[PDB]
C-alpha cells in the first residue's frame, strides 16, 4: 500500500482507582503488535495513556477529598510507574489533560459544527457514569445500589444509572448509519474479531440516534474541556477521550517521552489514522460506530482496524490478580506469555496458579528452554560453534520446511491480529522440533556419526532462533537470553530478511556459558 509509521493504539484509561490488570493487558497487546512491526523493521509509534476529566473521575476525587488536579496526577503517575515496570517498549503517554490535547479537541469541534453535523439540543434519558455512557430503556434493568434500595442498572455493565434531563449539543450521528454500513461492507476486516463486528453490523443495522456531545458544566464539576463558543457546556468525555488519537499522531516526542510539539497537520508525522485501536469488549461503540461517526464528519481518514479483546477494560470481593506480584514471582516474560497464551476472544481462560505453572513447565521450560540448552549444550556441541550441515534427508527437510513456513504464518495471525494463534503457531514448531531431536538422539551421534550431528545441530539451531525472533515480541528480554546463547549477531535479531532460514553462518560462534544457567526454572506443583 503506502509507507507510513505504523500507528498502534490502547485505550486511555479512566484514573477513578488504581491501575489493575484490565489495563496492563490491553497495553500488553498494544505493546507486542508494535514490537512485531519493529522487528519486522517497520517506522512505529504505539499509544497509551489516561482519561482524566468527566464526572466518573472527577466524583472518586470528590470521594476521596481531593481536588481534581491532584488525584488525577497522582493517579496518572500510578500508571506510568505501573507500565514502566511492566517493561513495555511505548512510545508516549498521554493525558488528556495535557494542553495541547485541548487544543485538538476544539479544533475537532470546530470541524463538527463547521460541517453542520452539531447542534443545540436535548438529550432526555438514562445514563451510566461509570460507564460514562447513553443508554436506551431497552439496556436497562432493575439491580440495588450499596444502601440496598432498588435503583435501574446498566445491562451492559450492571453499573448504577440515572435519568438525565438537559439542553445537550447533540452530534448528527442518525445521518451516518449508510456511510458507516457502506465502511463497514468494504472493509470487512476493519473490527475484529468477526463476530464484534457482526454485532457492530446489527446495531448500526437497527439505526442510530443522534448523539450527546455536550453537558451542563454543574453536571461535570467543572472538569472537562469547555466547548468552544459556549462556555456554559462541557465537551461529552468520550469525544474528548477518542481524540486522543489523534493528538497522539501530531505530538513530537523527545528522547525522555516528553512531548515538545503540536503539529497543524498530521500528514507531517504520517501516524494518523490508527493502523490498530487495541480495545476491550465494554468500548466497542465507541470505537466503531461514534469515532469513525465524528472523522467522516470531520474529513478525517479512518482506522484500518479495531480489534475488541474479550477481557473487560475496567472492572474487589476477595479476589485479586496483582500484575507486578505474578511477575515477581514467575518472571515478566513468562507472564506475558501466559496472558497472551491462555487467552483468545473470550472470557474462557483458565488464570489459576495450576494453569499458570503448567503453561511454565510444560510450554517455556520443556518445550522451549530444554531445547535451547540441549542445541548449547557443551555436550552435544561440542566445538560451541554453529556447524555446516552435511546433506539433508527427507525427515530434515520435513522439519526445514515447517520452519520456513512458520513466518509467513505467524506474520499473518500477526496482522489480523490474533496474537494466541501466532503464539500457538511458533510453538507446534518447537514441538515438531524437539520431536525431531528425540528422533535424531545427537547426544549418541556425537560419538558414533559426527558429520550426522553437524546436520541435526545446525537444523536445531536454526529451528530456535528462527522460532525465538518470532517469539521475540512476547518475550523480548528471554529472546535476548537466546541470542546471546546462540551467539547470533545483534543485526541478525531483526528483519524480515533474517525470517529466512540460514540468516547465521556456519561457524558462527555461541555465546558464553554459566554455571547452572536458568532460562525458565520449573516451579514445584502445589
Ligand atoms: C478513547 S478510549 C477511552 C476508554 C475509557 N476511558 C475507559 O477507561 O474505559
Amino acid at each position: 500500500k503506502v509507507e507510513k509509521v505504523f500507528f498502534v493504539t490502547s485505550p486511555i484509561y479512566y484514573v477513578n482507582a488504581a491501575p489493575h490488570i484490565g489495563h496492563v493487558y490491553s497495553t500488553l497487546i498494544t505493546d507486542v503488535i508494535g514490537r512485531y512491526h519493529r522487528v519486522k523493521g517497520e517506522r512505529v509509534f504505539a499509544l497509551t495513556g489516561t482519561d482524566e476529566h468527566g464526572q466518573k473521575v472527577a466524583e472518586a476525587a470528590k470521594q476521596k477529598q481531593v481536588s481534581p488536579y491532584d488525584f488525577t496526577t497522582a493517579v496518572a503517575g500510578e500508571f506510568k510507574k505501573c507500565f514502566e515496570q511492566m517493561d513495555y517498549s511505548i512510545d508516549y503517554f498521554i493525558r488528556t489533560t495535557n494542553e495541547q490535547h485541548k487544543a485538538v479537541v476544539k479544533e475537532l469541534w470546530t470541524k463538527l459544527e463547521q460541517k453542520g453535523d452539531i447542534y443545540l439540543g436535548r438529550y432526555e434519558g438514562w445514563y451510566s457514569i461509570s460507564d460514562e455512557s447513553f443508554l436506551t430503556p431497552q439496556n436497562i434493568t432493575d439491580g440495588v445500589d450499596k444502601d440496598g434500595n432498588p435503583c435501574k442498572v446498566s445491562l451492559e455493565s450492571g453499573h448504577v444509572v440515572t435519568w438525565v434531563s438537559e439542553e445537550n449539543y447533540m452530534f448528527r450521528l442518525s445521518a451516518f448509519r449508510e456511510r458507516l454500513l457502506e465502511w463497514y461492507h468494504a472493509n470487512p476486516g476493519c473490527i475484529v474479531p468477526e463476530f464484534r463486528r457482526r454485532e457492530v453490523i446489527r446495531a448500526v443495522e437497527k439505526g442510530l440516534p443522534d448523539l450527546s456531545v455536550s453537558r451542563a458544566r454543574a453536571t461535570l464539576h467543572n472538569w472537562a474541556i469547555p466547548v468552544p463558543g459556549n462556555p456554559d457546556h462541557c465537551v461529552y468525555v468520550w469525544l474528548d477521550a477518542l481524540t486522543n488519537y489523534l493528538t497522539g499522531s501530531r505530538l513530537r516526542v523527545d528522547e525522555s517521552g516528553k512531548e515538545v510539539s503540536l503539529v497543524d497537520d498530521f500528514n507531517e508525522l504520517e501516524r494518523f489514522p490508527a493502523d490498530v485501536h487495541v480495545i476491550g469488549k465494554d468500548i466497542l461503540k465507541f470505537h466503531a460506530i461514534y469515532w469513525p461517526a465524528f472523522l467522516l464528519s470531520a474529513g478525517l481518514p479512518l482506522p484500518k482496524k479495531i480489534v475488541a479483546h474479550g477481557w473487560w477494560t475496567k472492572d474487589s470481593l476477595g479476589n485479586v490478580f496483582d500484575p507486578v506480584e505474578k511477575a515477581e514471582e514467575f518472571g515478566y516474560d513468562a507472564l506475558k506469555y501466559f496472558l497472551l497464551r491462555e487467552s483468545g476472544f473470550s472470557d474462557d481462560g483458565d488464570y489459576s496458579d495450576k494453569n499458570m505453572i503448567a503453561r511454565l513447565n510444560g510450554e517455556l521450560a520443556d518445550t522451549l528452554g530444554n531445547l535451547v540448552m540441549r542445541c548449547t549444550s557443551a555436550k552435544i556441541n561440542v566445538n560451541g560453534e554453529w556447524p555446516s550441515p552435511a546433506a539433508y534427508t527427507e525427515e530434515d527437510e520435513s522439519l526445514i520446511q515447517l520452519i520456513k513456513d512458520l513466518p509467513g504464518t505467524a506474520d499473518h495471525y500477526y496482522l489480523i491480529p490474533d496474537i494466541q494463534k501466532a503464539i500457538i503457531a511458533v510453538f507446534d514448531v518447537l514441538r515438531a522440533i524437539n520431536a525431531y531431536v528425540t528422533d535424531m538422539a545427537p547426544w549418541k551421534l556425537v560419538k558414533t556419526d559426527p558429520e550426522r550431528l553437524r546436520t541435526v545441530l545446525y537444523i536445531t539451531l536454526e529451528g530456535v532462533r528462527v522460532t525465538t525472533l518470532l517469539l521475540s515480541p512476547i518475550l523480548p528480554r528471554k529472546s535476548v537470553v537466546i541470542f546471546d546463547m546462540l551467539g547470533v549477531p545483534e543485526v541478525h535479531r531483526k528483519g524480515i530478511e533474517n525470517f529466512e532460514f540460514g540468516a547465521v553462518p556456519p561457524g558462527t560462534r555461541l555465546g558464553p556459558a554459566v554455571e547452572g544457567e536458568v532460562l525458565f526454572s520449573k516451579r514445584s506443583t502445589e
